[PDB]
């Protein structure tokens, strides 16, 4: 299991189990850069549950090594997550 990097923003749509890895994470207080999913079995960052969960990037710790290790799994056509700002 291979952690894949990506940039944000960032969505994902769809069923199915990923590995993802950023460093892109807000580490200042932003309420507006947040991270949000629904109809997902598993949305785990640095071993911290987020399933269905809205929070603020900033409140997400990162890895020792300055990343955000990434758990997704979803199994109906419309599980989602997002990491992005708002737009207002
Ligand atoms: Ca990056
Ligand atoms: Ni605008």
């Amino acid at each position: 299991g291979e952690y894949l990097e990506m940039d944000l923003p960032f969505s994902y749509d769809g069923a199915g189990e990923y590995l993802w890895k950023t460093d892109d994470f807000s580490t200042t207080v932003d309420w507006g850069r947040y991270v949000n999913s629904w109809n997902l079995d598993l949305l785990e960052i640095n071993g911290n549950d987020y399933t269905n969960r809205w929070v603020a990037q900033h409140q997400v710790p990162p890895a020792s090594d300055g990343y955000w290790y990434i758990h997704y799994k979803g199994s109906l056509a419309w599980s989602h997550v997002e990491m992005k700002l708002e737009h207002h």
